[PDB]
């Protein structure tokens, strides 16, 4: 057909590669997948409910929490409805439906008409109380008033889906190693399972000529039998230093034992990360390390209770965290009485870690006790504990199925919550198609707002990780051609301004070096090339990627700029297209290059995390975890907070510091005596929650340029990238200190309350110790474009990890007493070492 070709070449635009070609691809993996991936999405489109779709309403089963109970009037909530002029304020019960509320509305064609928020492509429709909505619970934190027009549902007929159309011992030759361009150096050969080496290899030493020639068998120890699905053959070259690496599905994706004639292309080294596991090959075939192989080599197809002192053992073994190494004897005694662990299902990712996985007769015991699951099938939904076996340690189906299992009960906000780190998680599936993969695609193709994320955290990978853009371009695809007419269109619009406004930011970036600060004639180069685009290419409205609720219209040029740091990122304004809109605010949004923004992406994911921890003990910190979307290589898009500054520019209102200019910037923009005693009272909420946070996460020593608060007395960190790219825990310094009103060794009101909410806040941290460790594990493994065992066991140190609640009180404090002992030491430093 002409037109699938068409709509194939649509498609690849809004992906950023092309899933067709097959340069880069030594098997039919991908295509296998693109075929099996069909079944599900077609499933979930025949499933998914048209109207609720198309208003893919945010709603939460989660209770209220106090703080928010207290913010009501008297069991009484005002909801304001627009017609195209009037308005009526209604008081409402919290536990009103949109239904409920409709019928009482015009008492004052009832089922033709919703209730959709001003401003924002935002409906609060369905069986839901009002509370239960998450934009409800949004201006009921904030205090504002909760604003919607009435009018037609959305047209599901635009969500329309377009129909689619051997006991021998294993052994590798390594034939030679071959390279253009430019020592002793070797060919090592591992067979891995999760990143746990089952037997190596180590071809003789030879001269480093740019073709290597050998011709030899490596023999391995381990039989064909014996091989387990998933298994990778690690192709690594050496000379005391690791050079290139590349990996081989040893039995491949129809269960068949790979065989023939191989010359794959290997990727450089610049000890473990996500990039090191890839199955694919380096695209680059004119510079890259090329090895030869061959492989010739098949289908793969009543008991006596515990001693004391034995379950005491093992029940202090699953007690502990997943950082702690399990010993031999620990592993011995954990399969052993296996049937025992089956009972806990905190022993599960330590269970699965004991097991011989190069042992056929001890894979299929593993499997008979994977059938008897029915305490894991009952266990409450851990999610902490469902990352552990879908990290880089477990590459086995049948494991890491079930942890996928226990993630269906997920509601869509949790799943959001933690989409990023599970797409992130992809990485370490051995096999292309996987439950994982079909979760995410499922979920999003349910849920138009998962929907739109998954979109772009994917397209954050294929648009610059090489070691995995395969992968998910191919389930990106999947989703695309689920996801319905309406948001193809919608990706279409925002993908074409990204791509525009990305030029605009590279090519005003070429225009003025880091060396010298804004010229006149490049900000009037930068105001023509936006009365270019506005003019020519730029559409009446876009969807802002970071906010899909927020609908982006007509540049603001006279309020866009560019900054002087060298990295020179714009500064875009943007009316709303919604005329609903409450408010003619613009959309800020900074698009700058030279920062990676992966890293951002999953610190502040991380933020969100911890606000949702602490919603369930009754906190809020006043966290701001911005939007922030990297877009490419480098490249990336920042929503621009309204009313905020930057705590170095407050300062200088060379290098001096005064501890006062912070109250007095608080003092000056605050117009009531009130206001500034509650934008003092979120400072100290906010500082408390950043300061926890950033200790947890090991970013705390913070440059004053670096951290930000807004005119209402909101503190937030920012530029998280940087800090991953004599020394204090976390920035407290001596101007935050005296809006507390406290100086040099003092105590106070504000203070006392300070130390009051960090240590509740980092006590409640250490409730999901677990889940946080593994979210950090992974986002060393997958953010960072290189990771250690020191590096990551720092979070268990920072979360005393073992330890009573009063220990970790008195840690904490000393933490702050820490800050203040060394005052402006610290923000000093960088000026000195600058200059
Ligand atoms: C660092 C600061 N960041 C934010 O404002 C900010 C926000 N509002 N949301 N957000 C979310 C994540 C990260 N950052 C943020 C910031 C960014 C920035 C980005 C692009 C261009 C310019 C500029 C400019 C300019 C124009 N003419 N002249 C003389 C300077 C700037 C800039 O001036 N500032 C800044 C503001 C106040 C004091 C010091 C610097």
């Amino acid at each position: 057909s002409e037109e699938s070709q068409a709509f194939q070449r649509q498609l690849t635009a809004l992906i950023g590669y092309d899933v067709t070609d097959v340069s880069n691809v030594h098997d039919d993996e991908l295509e296998f997948t693109r075929r099996g991936l069909v079944t599900p999405r077609m499933a979930e489109v025949a499933s998914r409910d048209p109207k609720l779709y198309a208003m893919h309403p945010w709603v939460t089963s989660k209770p209220l929490p106090e703080y928010l109970w207290k913010k009501i009037a008297n069991n009484c909530i005002f909801i304001v409805i627009h017609r195209s002029t009037t308005s009526q304020t209604i008081k409402v019960s919290p536990d009103d439906t949109p239904g409920a509320i409709l019928q009482s509305f015009f008492t004052k064609s009832e089922q033709d008409f919703v209730l959709r928020v001003c401003g924002r492509d935002e409906y609060l429709v369905g069986e839901t109380p009002i509370k239960n909505f998450q934009w409800v619970r949004h201006c009921l934190k904030n205090g504002e008033e909760i604003h919607v027009v009435l009018d037609t549902p959305p047209d599901p007929a635009l969500d329309e889906v377009r129909k689619e159309e051997c006991d021998r011992k294993f052994r590798v030759k390594i034939r030679g190693i071959d390279i253009p361009v430019l020592l002793t150096v070797f060919v090592e050969a591992n067979i891995q399972h999760g990143q746990q080496v089952l037997c190596q290899r180590r071809t003789s030493p030879k001269p480093f000529t740019e073709e290597v020639l050998w011709n030899v068998w490596l023999e391995f120890s381990i039989k064909i039998k014996d091989l387990p699905k998933g298994a990778l053959l690690n192709l690594q070259i050496y000379c005391v230093q690791l050079l290139y690496y590349v990996n081989l599905l040893l039995i491949d994706h129809r269960f068949l034992l790979r065989r023939g004639e191989y010359v794959l292309h290997m990727w450089q080294i610049s000890s473990f990360n996500a990039d090191k596991l890839t199955s694919a090959t380096n695209p680059d075939k004119e510079n890259s390390m090329s090895i030869s192989i061959l492989l010739d080599n098949i289908a793969l197809p009543v008991r006596a209770e515990m001693p004391n002192q034995l379950r005491k053992q093992l029940e202090a073994i699953i007690a502990t965290d997943p950082l702690n190494p399990l010993t031999a004897e620990d592993k011995e005694l954990l399969w052993h009485f296996r049937y025992e662990s089956l009972k806990h299902p905190k022993a599960y990712p330590k269970l699965f870690s004991s097991v011989k996985w190069g042992q056929q007769e001890i894979v299929a015991k593993t499997y008979q006790l994977l059938a008897r699951r029915e305490v894991w099938d009952q266990s409450a939904l851990d999610v902490g504990l469902t990352m552990q076996l879908l990290d880089c340690n477990f590459s086995d189906e049948n494991v890491r199925a079930i942890a996928v299992q226990k993630l269906e009960s997920l509601e869509d906000d949790d799943v959001l919550h933690y989409l990023l780190q599970l797409v992130q998680a992809v990485k370490f599936e051995p096999y292309h198609d996987s439950a994982l993969a079909r979760f995410l695609l499922k979920r999003g193709l349910r849920n138009k707002r998962i929907g739109h994320f998954l979109f772009w955290f994917l397209r954050s990978e294929i648009a610059q990780s090489r070691h995995y853009q395969q992968r998910f371009a191919v389930i990106l695809e999947a989703y695309l051609r689920g996801c319905g007419t309406a948001m193809l269109h919608d990706f279409t619009q925002q993908v074409q301004v990204i791509e525009m406004l990305q030029k605009v930011t590279l090519d005003i970036k070429s225009l003025s070096a880091e060396k010298y600060d804004v010229s006149s004639q490049v900000i009037s180069q930068l105001k023509q090339k936006l009365e270019n685009l506005q003019n020519s290419q730029l559409p009446e409205s876009f969807r802002v990627p970071y906010d899909p609720g927020l609908k982006a219209g007509a540049l603001a040029i006279e309020k866009c700029k560019v900054m002087a740091s060298k990295k020179k990122p714009l500064w875009l304004e943007f009316k709303c297209a919604d005329p609903t809109a409450l408010s003619n605010e613009t959309i800020g949004i900074i698009f700058k290059h030279g920062d990676d923004l992966r890293q951002d992406m999953l610190i502040l994911q991380i933020l969100r995390i911890m606000e949702s921890i602490w919603e369930t003990e009754s906190l809020d910190l006043c966290l701001l975890p911005y939007g922030c979307i990297s877009t490419g290589d480098k490249i990336g898009m920042i929503e621009i907070v309204k009313d905020a500054t930057t705590i170095a520019k407050i300062q200088q209102s060379t290098g001096a510091f005064k501890d006062e200019v912070l109250n007095h910037w608080l003092k000056e923009k605050s117009p009531t005596e009130e206001k500034f005693q509650a934008a003092v009272e979120r400072f100290v909420y906010s500082c408390a929650g950043y300061c926890v946070a950033t200790f947890v996460l090991g970013i705390g020593d913070r440059h004053n340029d670096n951290i930000m608060i807004t005119e209402t007395g909101n503190l937030f960190h920012i530029d998280f990238g940087h800090i991953l790219g004599e020394r204090v825990p976390f920035v407290l310094t001596p101007d935050f200190l005296f809006v507390m009103g406290t100086s040099g060794k003092k105590t106070s009101p504000h203070f006392q309350k300070f130390q009051d909410i960090c240590v509740k806040a980092y006590l409640a941290l250490r409730h999901h110790t677990n889940l946080l460790i593994i979210l950090f594990s992974m986002m060393l493994m997958t953010g960072m474009p290189q990771t250690s065992k020191e590096d990551i066991e720092y979070i268990r140190d920072a979360l005393t990890v073992g330890k009573n609640e009063e220990d970790a009180k008195k840690y904490f404090l000393d933490q702050i007493e820490v800050c203040r002992d060394k005052g402006w030491t610290v923000q000093f430093n960088w000026f000195l070492h600058l200059v």
